[PDB]
């Protein structure tokens, strides 16, 4: 094994455990000490104002087990501190006959038992678990700890009658999941709600969705009400809020509906941010943001997808989310987004990026898997004064449109998405920023054209104005990561409305997945324009390349590149002319972006263990 | 529902829990201070000489279910006082993937890891579990804990390769059970493996047994040695130790060996107790004691077995026990016996007494269900001067014989069992004794004469000597816990060799089982002697007779009678004629025993509670 990162990479599965754990690491965002992490759990901000952010861990390994929740917090969302207690840096684990398969994803009653934090988590046991097997009661039930020390330690419920767990029948046969409860409170499902409560008798102030489906049948989100305000053991099943058909897709920009929903939520937006009136503010929308299994051939067959719903009550006292329009929340390698309040009316949504190493090649020379992305404050995009030329704009396919009285102009709506503006502001500020001269794409442009000034390292970002002529088909981005012989190319196609990121070149390291990445982003014509603009902004962390087109399309995808001098980037350009010319404004390069786990040394692999012959008897986790 | 025990009993079903905790309650004895107990589990003598003793527990509920280590210690066997630590009187229990099913049975390795006394025990996982089912590999595992604190608390071993568990491959296929590790020093065993440690490399000084058997072809036990002194991780199997039938029975004397081993254990013993040489001591006895399953119609399919063995060496370098004799260690509702070694050169042996409701009818209103055997002395009982005449001698069915030179008088060989001598001068000097007249019971005695002084509850011993006519054909005994209405009659009946029980009488209460107690007794006739003597002490603690004959027969059972002055106690007699004479002797009453839980108030129940709707789905325990 050499780690000689000036020549070819030799063969790399020779190297030790852990021998590579800085190599591709991000350093500027949400990690795992080390081993294995996946979703994100048990999101609030607590009392004093700090972010608790929880994770699905298993450390010490790098496939998933054992899976616990690890947590750190944060004053801005950008530098973060680990818990450290009798289990490291985990606060809850598997314990007890109710959870001891696993303690899945979990979500946060900010006022809850004893007037603590109280989470609200999929408590997993023995048998048969999955969407394609056939999963029995009392496999996934939902189990309630609360924490006395601001997430510093929880502590359970009692296991029984009137205890943990506190939700275990199945609302309907044959589910093909059961898990992931998203506790929130909603003066909107309030109101709708008021006139059926003699029905169900669920008269509380706290919702819970949980994720599944029913096999043959599609997904399903079903909807709980707690049955009292202020006491939490009791939830009474009102009935599903989302129903969708097996493999059901609303179209090219909606993903696809799969066979089971994970790690679904409900949230009410407006312009601003988070939107907490009860129907009476006309700019505010209703959505569900959720994961799909089983509907898309790549990507571990996930996508992470949103609906903005309309709300309607049923006889029976229970909701009805009939979808209005669908999009997806990222188009590249993340998944398990959760969505939390932030004071100043904000919902701040973050996911899980998983690595491009699907066969397990060098998951053992890392020491670690997966990583977070940036964390997203969602809220409604209003596009005033579209163009009704705009191709494709009446398919309302992932957004509404709603026509101007005279039919000239319309006004278009979507969900947003864009990084929380303190890790903006962090990262600028502690970067070396070069301000880029702008730069016409014409017949005169390179393939590829460097910026002036380089990056120093993989840590960095790139922000753009490209502005295309409305009858393009040129092609134009951003090269990142970037040697001659190592690079990954993000490029927009305008005639195709197609973003894509080409990473056939992306590393000489044969192992890791070379798959190129798609987006579909609709470039809102405005009125009287003689041009359409795309705003892009990428960041690069590591092997994170995670990117941003006009606050609503992100795709988060992984390059990893073995020369250490494959850090450069630059402008792509293709069939530009001088008839056919692309305008680039507003360049910058941030380069260095944050330290965002200032206490960690640089190596906190802690090295990895095997479970032993027993794993492959117990059959639940694969023991490594 | 009434508790008045002057008048008749009504429905005592109607009564709340824990209502009849103090009415049949043990006083005298190990009693685990409320809910469900059974087998005893984790003995052994502290270094300042204390009795350690460990019971599978489940606190607050009257059936068995996530099987932990209740604990308790005593200078004398007999006055005990409860741990006290953070899950009350528990000290082990279920909270890893490897024993969330179970803490079920282990024993003591005094000088383990670090130094510290260590506890091999069975570790449960899910699956199916038992000889009538199709267990599989890893469901049965064996596990390591120690103690820093002499049993206040114990450190399991971390989960994982080269950790716990420390056992869990099956030795051979198909087993009907793995379980309750037996660990134990043996310079015997040493010796005779001393010349094959080549073939094997075990040459550690700690044996264990692990219980069990192979589906349809009968039960076996299972030699394990430590492979490296000073090192508790690797044990290699050597071998099957005993290999019985499927329901092989040697006998009227020896139970059956049923289908399945459980709680085996392996000792030496010479006529003074415990036998430590490695083979030169003539007078030693290599012994096994073990229960059985599926082999009895009755008293749960179990029964508490022994055998005298005679070690041969096999040429892979383990051993197989060969079967010389064979008896029972208890005939009543007793199983589960551990024996354990104790300074002096003892083995001192104990068991679990359950009860006699097995319908479940009155477990919730006792408020617990199970107590412990008194502690039991082994050594090799001898008989000297034996009369070949002695009906059936030479069958040496559970003893052995050896002839004198002149063949006119043997020397007869057994198993003796004696309640541990601290315990007998507790009982006595802190009792109301009174020592009775002999009595001659002929033409004119009634079949139940009262003695001359009666019990004042229900708790105390008597004892007896009963001389009878070498050709009698007249039966006699004890009657206890006896009104006109209620009664117990222990009867011995010289013809036909048997002591029984009869409880057609024992309760008004008609839930309780009523069917008759059976042993067989051996009056082994002395050379020269008109008569031969049957030496009969009884034990009455709440619903407890425990019954020894001749320092060699031991028969528990139960009896519940309601009226409170069905105390009484009393001489049987049946056909005694002038001319066929009983005659009693060494006749003793020993009312009130001792309080064995002086720090316990009368009523230790805490409620009981349900595991609610989880635990039909988990299916692993009753739940209440
Ligand atoms: C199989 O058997 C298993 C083992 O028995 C069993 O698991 C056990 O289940 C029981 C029963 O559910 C659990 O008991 C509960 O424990 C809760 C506390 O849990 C935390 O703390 C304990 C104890 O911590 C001490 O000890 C440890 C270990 O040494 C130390 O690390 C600690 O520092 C601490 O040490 C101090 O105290 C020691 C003695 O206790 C001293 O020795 C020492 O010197 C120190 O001073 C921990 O062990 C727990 O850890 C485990 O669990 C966590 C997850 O929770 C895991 O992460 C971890 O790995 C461990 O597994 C944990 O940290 C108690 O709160 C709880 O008691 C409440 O509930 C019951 C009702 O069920 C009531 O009877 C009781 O009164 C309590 O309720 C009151 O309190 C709260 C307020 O605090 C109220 O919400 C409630 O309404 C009520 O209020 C009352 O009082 C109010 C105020 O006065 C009043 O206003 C109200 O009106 C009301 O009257 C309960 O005891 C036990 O933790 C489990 N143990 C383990 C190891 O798992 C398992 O379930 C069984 N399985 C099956 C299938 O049956
Ligand atoms: C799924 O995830 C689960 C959770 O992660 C996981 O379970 C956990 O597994 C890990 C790994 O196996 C366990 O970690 C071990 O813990 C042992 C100690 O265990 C006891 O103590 C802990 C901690 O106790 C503190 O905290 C609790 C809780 O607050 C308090 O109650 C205590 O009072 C105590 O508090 C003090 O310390 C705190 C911080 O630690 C402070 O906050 C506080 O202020 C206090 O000061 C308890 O939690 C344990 O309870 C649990 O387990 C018991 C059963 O054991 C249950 O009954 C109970 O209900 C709980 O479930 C328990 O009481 C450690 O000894 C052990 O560390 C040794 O082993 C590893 C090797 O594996 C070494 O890396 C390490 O160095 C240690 O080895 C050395 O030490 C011993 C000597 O002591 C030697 O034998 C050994 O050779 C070695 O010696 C070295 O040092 C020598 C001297 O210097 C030198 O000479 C030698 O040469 C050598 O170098 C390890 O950390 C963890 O306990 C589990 N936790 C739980 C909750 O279950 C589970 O396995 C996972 N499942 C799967 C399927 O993967
Ligand atoms: C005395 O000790 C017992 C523990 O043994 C305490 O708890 C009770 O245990 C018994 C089992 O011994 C339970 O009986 C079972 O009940 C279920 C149906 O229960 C439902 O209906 C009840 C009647 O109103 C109700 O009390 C229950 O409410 C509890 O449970 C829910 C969770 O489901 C929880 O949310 C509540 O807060 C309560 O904790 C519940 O709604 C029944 O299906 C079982 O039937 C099987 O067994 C019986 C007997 O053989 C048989 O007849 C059936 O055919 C079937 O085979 C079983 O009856 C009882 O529910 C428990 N009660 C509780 C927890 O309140 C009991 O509390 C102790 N008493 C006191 C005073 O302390
Ligand atoms: C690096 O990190 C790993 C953790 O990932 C550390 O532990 C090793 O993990 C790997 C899995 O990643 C284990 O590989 C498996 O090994 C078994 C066979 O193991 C046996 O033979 C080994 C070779 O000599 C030996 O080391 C093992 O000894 C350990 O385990 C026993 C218990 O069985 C214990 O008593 C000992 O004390 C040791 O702890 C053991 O005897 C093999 O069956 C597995 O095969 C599967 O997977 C591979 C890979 O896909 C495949 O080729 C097979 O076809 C099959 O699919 C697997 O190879 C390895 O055994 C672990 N080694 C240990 C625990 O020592 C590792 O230690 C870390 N290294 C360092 C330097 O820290
Ligand atoms: O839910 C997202 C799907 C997903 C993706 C990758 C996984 O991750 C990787 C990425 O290469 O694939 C491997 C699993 O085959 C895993 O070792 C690795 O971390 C995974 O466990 C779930
Ligand atoms: O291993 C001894 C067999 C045995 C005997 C009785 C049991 O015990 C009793 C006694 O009536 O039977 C009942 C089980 O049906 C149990 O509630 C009760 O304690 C038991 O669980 C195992
Ligand atoms: O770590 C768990 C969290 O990860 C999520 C999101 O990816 O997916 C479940 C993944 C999963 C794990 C084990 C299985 O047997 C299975 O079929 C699917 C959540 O649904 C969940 O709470
Ligand atoms: O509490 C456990 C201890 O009790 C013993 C002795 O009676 O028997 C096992 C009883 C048993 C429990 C659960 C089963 O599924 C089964 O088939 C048998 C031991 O073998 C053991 O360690
Ligand atoms: C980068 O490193 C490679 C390999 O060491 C070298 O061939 C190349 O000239 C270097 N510089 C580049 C590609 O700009
Ligand atoms: C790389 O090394 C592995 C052993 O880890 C070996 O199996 C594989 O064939 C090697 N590949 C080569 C030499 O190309
Ligand atoms: C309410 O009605 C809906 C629509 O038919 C149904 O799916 C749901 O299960 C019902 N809720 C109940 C029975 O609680
Ligand atoms: C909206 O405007 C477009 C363009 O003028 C027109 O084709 C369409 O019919 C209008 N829709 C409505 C509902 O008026
Ligand atoms: C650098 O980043 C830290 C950590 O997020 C932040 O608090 C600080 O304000 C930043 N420095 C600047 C903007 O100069
Ligand atoms: C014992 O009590 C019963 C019922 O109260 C009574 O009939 C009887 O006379 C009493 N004394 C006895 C049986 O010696
Ligand atoms: C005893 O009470 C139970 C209720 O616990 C009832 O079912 C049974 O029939 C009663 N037996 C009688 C009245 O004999
Ligand atoms: C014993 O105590 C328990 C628990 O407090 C109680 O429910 C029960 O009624 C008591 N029984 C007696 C006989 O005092
Ligand atoms: C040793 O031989 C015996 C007798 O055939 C056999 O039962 C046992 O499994 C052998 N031990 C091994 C293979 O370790
Ligand atoms: C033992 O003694 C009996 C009675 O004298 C006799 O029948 C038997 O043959 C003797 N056995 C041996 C081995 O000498
Ligand atoms: C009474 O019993 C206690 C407890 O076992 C014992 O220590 C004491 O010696 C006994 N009293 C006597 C024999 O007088
Ligand atoms: O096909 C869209 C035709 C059209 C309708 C109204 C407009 O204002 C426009 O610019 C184009
Ligand atoms: O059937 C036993 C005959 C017998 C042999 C030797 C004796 O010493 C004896 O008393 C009887």
């Amino acid at each position: 094994c050499s780690l000689d990162q000036t020549v070819a990479p030799g063969n790399l599965t020779l190297c030790g455990n852990a021998t590579l754990f800085t190599t591709f690491r991000p350093k500027a965002r949400f990690i795992a000490p080390e081993g294995w992490m996946n979703a994100p759990m048990g999101l609030y901000q607590r009392a004093d104002g700090s972010i608790h952010a929880g994770y699905q861990s298993h450390p010490k390994h790098i496939q998933w087990g054992n899976i616990s929740q690890g947590a750190a917090y944060s004053s801005d969302f950008t530098s973060w501190t680990d818990f450290n207690g009798s289990e490291g840096y985990k606060t809850i684990w598997p314990s007890q006959i109710y959870d001891i398969r696993g303690v899945f994803d979990g979500s946060i009653i900010k006022e809850g038992i004893d007037g603590y934090p109280t989470i609200l988590y999929t408590s997993t046991s023995f048998g048969p678990l999955g969407a394609t097997l056939n999963e029995a009661e009392g496999t996934e039930t939902q189990s309630l700890a609360y924490t006395t020390d601001d997430g510093a330690s929880w502590i359970k419920l009692g296991y029984g009658a009137g205890q943990n767990p506190v939700i275990y029948e199945w609302p309907e046969t044959n589910l093909t999941g059961f898990r992931d409860p998203y506790v929130f409170q909603s003066p909107r499902l309030e109101a709708l709600l008021a006139n059926t409560t003699s029905i169900t008798n669920a008269t509380g102030d706290h919702f819970a969705t949980i994720s599944g489906g029913v096999h043959g049948d599609g997904a399903r989100l079903f909807l709980y009400r707690q049955h009292t305000t202020g006491e939490f053991i009791k939830w009474t099943y009102l009935g599903p809020l989302v129903t969708t058909g097996y493999k059901e897709s609303y179209g090219e920009w909606s993903g696809n509906y799969g066979i089971n929903f994970e790690t679904a939520g409900v949230t009410r937006l407006n312009p601003a941010g988070a939107a907490w009136d009860n129907g009476s503010d006309t700019t505010a929308v209703d959505f569900v943001t959720f994961g799909t299994e089983q509907g898309r051939a790549d990507h571990q067959n996930h996508w992470p997808l949103w609906a903005a719903v309309d709300y309607e009550v049923r006889d029976n006292g229970s909701i009805e989310a009939v979808i209005a329009y669908s999009g997806v929340q990222d188009w590249g390698r993340s998944y398990a987004y959760a969505s939390f309040p932030v004071e100043g009316y904000r919902q701040v949504s973050v996911g899980w990026i998983y690595e491009d190493d699907d066969n397990v090649i060098l998951a053992k020379q890392f020491g670690y898997q997966g990583a977070f992305t940036l964390f997203r404050d969602l809220f409604v995009k209003v596009v005033e004064n579209v163009s009704p030329s705009t191709p494709g704009l009446f398919e309302q396919a992932s957004w509404s449109t709603k026509n101007s009285t005279d039919g000239m102009s319309v006004t278009v709506t979507t969900l947003g998405q864009r990084v929380v503006p303190e890790t903006l502001a962090a990262y600028k500020g502690n970067s070396t920023v070069s301000t880029l001269a702008p730069v016409m794409l014409n017949e005169s442009a390179a393939a590829y054209t460097p910026f002036s000034s380089q990056p120093t390292d993989r840590f960095y970002a790139l922000t753009g104005s490209f502005e295309f002529g409305l009858n393009t088909t040129a092609k134009a981005g951003f090269r990142v990561l970037a040697s001659e012989e190592e690079y990954t190319d993000i490029w927009f196609d305008p005639a195709s409305e197609n973003l894509t990121v080409v990473r056939t070149a992306s590393s000489l390291i044969k192992s890791f997945g070379n798959d190129t990445e798609l987006a579909k982003v609709k470039l809102y014509e405005i009125v009287g324009a003689e041009s359409k603009t795309l705003n892009l902004t990428v960041f690069v962390d590591g092997s994170v390349i995670e990117i941003y087109a006009n606050d609503e399309v992100a795709l988060s995808t992984r390059a990893y590149p073995w020369l250490a001098n494959s850090t450069g980037a630059g402008l792509l350009a293709d069939g530009t002319t001088a008839g056919d010319v692309v305008g680039v404004s507003g360049l910058e390069l941030w380069d260095g972006l944050v330290d965002a786990w200032p206490a960690r040394p640089a190596n906190t692999s802690q090295g990895l263990v095997w479970d032993g012959p027993t794993a492959a008897m117990y059959g639940l986790f694969a023991g490594y």
